[PDB]
């Protein structure tokens, strides 16, 4: 069987992968865990990679640990946190609820490539030093869903914003029939209906940034049950300095309270909240947009989608952000319920808490910039057509009520439709006009006035 | 006989009961929809009244409406809001996804009370003047989630937060086992623990005060479609002015944008969120009280609950807390799913969504004063019990790894362990103490020390 | 009277003086005071025929005196004859195993019967052979299943039968079909129809498929499953009982004891029925109302009733997705108090009876509205619709065989400028005789495409 | 080569060189950059099955010349058979029809049979008779039928076997009962576990009962569902291919070929039955971790394995649990998308085929493993559990009518004092003679209050 070094753990016998700079405990965790075959997302792995480092500057400042070894576990963490080695982790997202499993493979993999490099590191006394599995694994999940939100999902939506305001400003005046219970009402532009998708899409980025202030919060120097014991007193303040200065998050801080930041997982569930709170936007913003093109000739016809690759362009993306959106409500489920079986000094959930959160971060920030760019950027209104169905609707005749009479004007709209005609056209096919000038009508019918623009 | 009324209208009689303020179109109403026999909370009722009292106010400013309509509006909708009528709306909660038929019994209820008082108005044109359905409903809801949550859950939560804090400095000393994977952990104590539910529920209370800024927006003065159109320009500033000034509520606001604000509810749907991250919380903090006072032999038995009427007393506050929990994340997710199915100009599942996040704040609010005041306040911890489980778990027999040979502490915890004695007291059964002194032996199994208090 | 006096032995209470509840009732009023809700009718009712029932068997077994056993019965049957709704002030959010409920059913039933001159102690006599842990459960679903077979069924059959009408009335109602919101080849309204039937026939199908497991009881179980204290038969012969009064053919006592009051499996269970069935009526909703969407702006394709009997507001629909919507959260609690039992004893049962009764509730009665006050009176712009088809660039494709792909692309072209039929497109650009008409009527035949 | 160039009806594309998708499949790898994840294994077996089944049907008909037919059935053989797993790089998240993802395997099959010297059209040969909406949703019911039928009720199965052989094993180890987690009367470790048994065994039979409707099939119906451009027996003949081949005789033509394009309720429902397992494995993974839960300051009652040959971690516990929560979560998005769609297609279906084979995978695994390496090698603390009954206060009550109730509570208060057994506490206080100490050894029978 293929090539397979082994190696010795007290236990007894293993086979690791040749390539493979996991060690027995990991192997050992491989095969205990074979239940989804889906491992460590990159941005998590990157994250371990960042803490491991800033642990190791720190516990050498404070003359715990020797220089070298230091010095060595900076380097080879410094390589997992750019991204050399997103396939040395194996094990199942479904562990240990500790994350102690992917604690040790980051372990392993820090003195297996130490070793390439000359230099011996013990996996749990050198790189886990000063650390316990319960307060390392969240305190890399906050880093990573930290990450996600402040460099990824949120100038992601604040670009899906910019295309929305764009498109409200270019369509200000683009007056149309308003729907309401999807039956016709007054005039709206189709400006003003975008900066209200635009300002959902900025709310959402509010939302975002209100939760920062708890989802920042780090667990690590907290140790076994958060009492800090084994750990020098001011462990956590100073690693999280180490990675604020690295990183530039300026949102990392110390748990307020290290117990509470071990036995909850509050501020994961706070932030799927958010996250959630942006699909329901989307999923009203795409859902009118797919309405809008549906398809040209049994359909609403308003705007035209551009086709992905340059008539009837099916709604594509709308459908992505859609389906996207009940992925983020779902996961969002699952992050509460794990959220809310936490026992004592530990919850165990975070590794399914930790998959599902930062799939969210991705998926939310990967379908918005792709909404942005190849939808709403090159969306075009029919503009003749909008304004002549605005021009012949019904709703428009109450001013038309000083000039005739409650029943002679019923009368116009009954008639406009029967022979569908504008609202003006047909007020003076009734032979309407003057003694009501003609240079009158056309200011009680004004359509983009009423949409009050 | 006596009891009932006839009413007549357009389709003939509809025959209410003879004590009723509601005329014809609330009682279609109630014919239309026997749906699931319940109808308007009053804290929704209550806010119909403040609404339609402000709209009167600044009608009549506007010289509008005649001073004497206005001042009979203004009075009735007083009583309203005062709650004198509770029994004047009855509505099904599943009605028109606007509001509509609520808004209209506000309106008859207004026009029969002023009735009374010798002056007539008109239900429509006198009532609702410068109204829609549209933006009036959703105004209402937004008005009674932002009251329910400033002037009730933030205060119920602070007592909880406070009698939690309480007994983290009464029990500060309390030396206990920790508990991690439900297994025996390093010494934490009682005190700690408290101090993260503490916080758990302070930032419960920062989370909430987090979505105010969009939860007290309001739709008012946008009318049918978000244009203002047959309003006033400057209705809905004025309107928000006057309500400021009466309830004291600073948080109510006009909104950014009037079209996001009719066409979604967006900051219903991040107020639930709020809500349940709170369930989530306090689930954790009854399952672990709950467990900790678990009956009490064949259990935990660290603390004692109180009984509801001043030896097994079942836990029965932490199950109401964990039921209305389940009820929140419940009503969540309804809350979601009508947040999401907008369209266009016009979010119809209003009614729906009022009655899921009123209900939420209520329950929380309740059973939060309940937990603080009848369990919390109330509880005592067997300080001996836990101290001496401390003082005799494996966990602690690692200070000894120096001063005695690995195999032979380990014997220590194998030892105590079968004999059921502390660890100090298999020192001595062991003799070690000499040549190991007895102050450096207290030094090192100071389990209080080891919480790190 | 304002407030009468009631004896605790552990203090003293005030209870209203047309109050038929005693001391722990009146407590447990005190304890609880959260949503201000207790329980649903249904649930009174079942409480009644559960204690009936049980004082019956007791009676039977010579464990109780037949002239207690006679009061409690005919007390008993007031309450579930609904006769007093009103003596049950317990908020829902109570003890997780409804002892309170419990004991109010039982202090209704002593005083009901003490005003007919008869004395009964409400736990040794009223309360013989149970427990709190397994009355409760059995009585949810009693609850659960007569609302299933008695009224959720029944309703949906109505629903059923309202669809299928319109789907053989509109059989040859030919319209263009609908795929990514984009048009495409011919269906019928009729074949729509038979769609939206099928889903609610399935709806019909998947609550049978669960009665085997929403009908079983506790009742025998006593405590924690044993039967500790009961009569080896109680469960047995109580079940039989309540089967010969109510007619409900399907209770039964649990399979298995120790699952059937630590678990409450049955509900999460019938909570998914009724969330797919959300789900199918969401749906059929959904179109509902697009089809109706109003008359210029929209798709204009059938005309929705008024509910006050041109732009009627599709306010049925609205109330069907709301109710969809709540069944969704309620089920959404159901199974987070599901999973959350410990041991011996589930204790979230008032929480989940609650929700799932709800749901029963609002699915029976917003089935029947919509059903008679929407499905029913709906109709169809025939005309319209067939004009659509005959103009849809979805139909110039059975051209190819006889002109080409090009001459074809041309037609739909020039139909959708010229706002004509394609059938007339074709005849405007000359291209009869060499394809002959009776050709052509073949091939644009958008009922046969839609395969009638 | 690096990047072989593929030309597009629209422009061209760079592939990679051991490729066997072609353009198509690439603009849809450009176009939907979103999770990075693509089909599962299972699923991409299914469109194997799936288009060799077409194929041998439209070769049966006289549709498709049988050179190409053989070419497409042992190329879609090799795909069904696992071999190219590695060709589907299409983005779940894309066209919700899933047009994409059958593109894609027509061009991998079509790839194939070019590299064994046959020529075959992507779409007019491996998609004949075949439109995307009928053809991505039968395979979804396919993958999760097989799912169903072959991995998921086996597992459970397995599970329901090791709870069982427990029960049996701990027929008599007596222990305290807990309600509320308080002391309750006595039961025995082996009817806790029966319980647990029964619970996967109703598992199962919700499984089997959602199987009807969750192996109906949409194929035939082509675009909007009234088969055009298919032969009128296309569906039932592809059907009895896919039997035969398969041996999944749940597999069946839709009764209603509309409903089952216009909606996906079958998979909604099947969700529902995986949730309610997701329910009884939390409940029975929360007893058996509090059951070890460690040694010193918890109930100790059982002692877990670890994992590979009393201080254990309960890891598998943890691990069932996590699987419970994310089968939770997939459900929710699962009926959302279930609930959405319009008219006469559901586009939400890779989404909803996503999260539904994931929750059978996870189950499917979790629960094998928990069976082997848990379940199985537990062992309980038999004297520990029984001392602990003889001590409780629940068990005196027995003794009411020999001494009567006040005593019978001073017994119990001084037990709890003097940590003695009940037995032990009688003794002491001298109540034995004129109680014979084999009337007391009679009524303090733990074992016998527990019914065993």
């Amino acid at each position: 069987s293929a090539n397979y070094r082994i190696e010795h753990d007290t236990m007894g016998e293993v086979r690791v992968p040749a390539k493979a700079l996991w060690r027995a405990q990991t192997q050992r965790a491989v095969e205990n865990f074979p239940i989804s075959g889906r491992g460590l997302e990159r941005t998590q792995i990157r994250a371990l990679g960042l803490l491991k480092g800033a642990c190791a500057q720190v516990n050498s400042d404070l003359g715990l640990l020797a220089p070298e070894k230091a010095d060595a576990i900076i380097a080879a963490a410094a390589e997992i946190a750019d991204g050399q080695h997103d396939d040395q982790f194996p094990i199942d997202v479904f562990q240990t609820g500790s994350g102690t499993s992917s604690n040790m493979n980051t372990n392993e993999v820090i003195a297996s490539i130490a070793a390439k490099g000359g230099v011996t590191l013990h996996p749990n006394d050198d790189v886990n030093m000063s650390q316990s599995s319960n307060d390392t694994f969240p305190t890399a999940t906050h880093i990573a869903a930290t990450e996600a939100a402040v460099a990824h999902l949120i100038p992601a939506l604040q670009q899906l914003h910019d295309a929305l305001a764009a498109k409200a400003l270019d369509w200000h005046t683009v007056v149309k029939s308003g729907r309401t219970h999807l039956m016709d009402a007054v005039p709206v532009t189709l400006g003003q209906e975008f900066s209200g998708y635009a300002r959902q899409i900025e709310a959402g980025i509010e939302r975002v940034r209100a939760c920062l202030p708890r989802l920042g919060e780090l667990a690590i120097g907290g140790t076994a049950v958060g009492t800090g014991l084994n750990a020098p007193d001011d462990f956590g303040v100073r690693v999280v300095a180490v990675l604020v200065a690295q990183t530039g998050l300026s949102e990392l801080r110390t748990a307020a309270n290290s117990f509470e930041a071990q036995a909850a997982r509050d501020g994961l569930v706070e932030a799927s909240g958010a996250l959630r709170t942006i699909a329901v936007s989307l999923t009203k913003i795409a859902n009118d947009i797919r309405w809008m093109g549906s398809g040209p000739l049994t359909g609403l016809a308003e705007i035209q989608l551009p086709d992905l690759q340059p008539g009837k362009v099916n709604p594509v993306l709308p459908e992505a952000v859609t389906q996207v959106a009940a992925q983020v409500i779902g996961n969002d489920a699952a992050i509460a319920w794990g959220g809310a079986n936490g026992a004592f000094e530990l919850n165990v959930y975070i590794p399914m808490m930790a998959r599902n959160i930062l799939e969210s971060f991705k998926l939310l920030t990967n379908v918005s910039r792709l909404f942005a760019q190849r939808c709403i950027a090159g969306l075009t209104a029919n503009v003749e057509h909008l304004r002549r169905l605005a021009e012949s609707s019904p709703s428009i005749v109450t001013p038309l009520n000083s000039a005739i009479g409650y029943e002679e004007a019923a009368a116009v709209a009954k008639q406009a439709l029967k022979e569908r005609k504008t609202i003006r056209q047909t007020v003076i096919d009734r032979g309407l006009i003057g003694d009501l000038s003609i240079e009158d009508l056309d200011r009680r019918l004004d359509v983009l006035a009423m949409a009050k623009a």
